[PDB]
C-alpha cells in the first residue's frame, strides 16, 4: 500500500530488490 519512490510504466520496479511491486504505474509495498 505504500509507495516505494519509483514509477513503473514501461520498466519494472528496481525496488523489487526491497520487495516492492508495480501497481497503478507505481512501485508499492503493502
Amino acid at each position: 500500500g505504500f509507495p516505494c519512490g519509483e514509477s513503473c510504466v514501461y520498466i519494472p520496479c528496481f525496488t523489487a530488490a526491497i520487495g516492492c511491486s508495480c501497481k497503478s504505474k507505481v512501485c508499492y509495498k503493502n
